[PDB]
């Protein structure tokens, strides 16, 4: 009947879904997992993705489809009426660039397993655990604002002046700022496009914070 | 196209894998990493995050990301297809590149082992322990997915390669490298020898660039 989602309220992958889902006009169902007790490492959703993370998404029938950018692609091409991405290949590669320094190059290394890793392998507590989760953000930040501030393609969003994968991906990671208390005194550029995303419905009704299972 | 890369890189053997199988002729300019070319001036004025690879074509801006390079690459040359033609195959050949190009690779690279030895105090044989783990669970992941969902055929996705081949392998090769045993993975040991057979494969692995040992 409807496009079912397996997502968290916390999680910025998922996140980045609800928001294509939002702007494409697609009604959807979502499933919260709590990724803290431990819920995607149940046999009954290891049954659904044995990599025991989320999002995962059915289509209708089929299997299901994980990981937040090949699900973008996939809407893009499955529903093409609202396009999160434009036509020209070298705008195309940049916004997927950017949406890759944040996809591939900074949320992989601050997920929970990687900050319950830091704890248990080597028994360093949260405050330095943290460290490493710092870093990665303000790596990626220094990164962004560098490209967007300094490259020709940047326009009222990451690539020109519609919203694209690019945006999609920054502004899960902006949120994330905010979740774990990152200074973004240093990103104005991040900030301005950020806010330009934050500003449009289908992105506000998807933010972590309006989930079910969120924090005041 | 030139391309700045180097020998080891997983990035860039994928990217390296995607010109050779799509005929594509390609100058490539390999930095040292452990010298740290890569935080040059010069070079962080090619890629501000200081990694490889990064790609010309011609007379535009630097492409950077392998995942975004091989689209390019897919979108605006000929040669033959590596990605297939239905979305849903296509979207699980993606999340299987993904695993490896999202959750596995960029927890090992040479920025991530510095800054475990370097902000934590970690010795070289305690910070491997996070590159083991980072191996170990995209390895069983891909295990399972391959060895049971219907969409593997020869290659990860059907009987051509995709994308997922290129990340897999460049992941597999890293097995040898790193020392990862790798015998609870025969599905994924299967498809990366019927990979490495593919002559444009074996011509870019990193233990035949310049640079790579004797
Ligand atoms: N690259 C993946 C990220 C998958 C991922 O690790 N997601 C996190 C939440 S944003 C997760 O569910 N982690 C579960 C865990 O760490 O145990 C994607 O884009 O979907
Ligand atoms: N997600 C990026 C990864 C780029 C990356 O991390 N490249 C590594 C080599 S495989 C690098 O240059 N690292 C530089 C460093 O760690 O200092 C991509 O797919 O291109």
């Amino acid at each position: 009947s409807m496009v079912k989602m397996y997502g968290n309220w916390r999680s910025a992958a998922a996140f980045r879904v609800r928001i294509a889902l939002n702007l494409k006009g697609i009604a959807y169902e979502e499933v919260f997992l709590d990724l803290d007790a431990g819920d995607q490492h149940k046999p009954d959703f290891l049954a659904i993705n044995p990599q025991g993370a989320v999002p995962a998404l059915f289509d209708g029938d089929g299997p299901p489809l994980t990981q937040s950018l090949a699900i973008l692609d996939y809407l893009e091409e499955t529903r093409t009426g609202v396009p999160l991405l434009p036509e020209e290949p070298r705008a195309r590669a940049r916004a997927r660039s950017l949406a890759q320094v944040v996809a591939c190059d900074t949320h992989p290394l601050y997920v929970p397993r990687v900050r319950t890793f830091l704890m248990e392998n080597y028994g360093l507590p949260r405050e330095r655990m943290l460290e490493f989760l710092r870093n990665a953000f303000i790596t990626g930040l220094k990164t962004l604002e560098t490209r967007l501030s300094n490259e020709a393609g940047t326009g009222r969003f990451c690539q020109g002046d519609a919203v694209s994968h690019a945006d999609l991906c920054l502004i899960s990671l902006w949120v994330g700022t905010g979740i774990f208390g990152i200074d973004t005194a240093a990103y104005p550029t991040v900030k301005r496009i950020s806010e330009e995303v934050l500003a449009l419905d289908a992105v506000a009704r998807a933010h972590p914070l309006r989930q079910p299972g969120a924090p005041a």
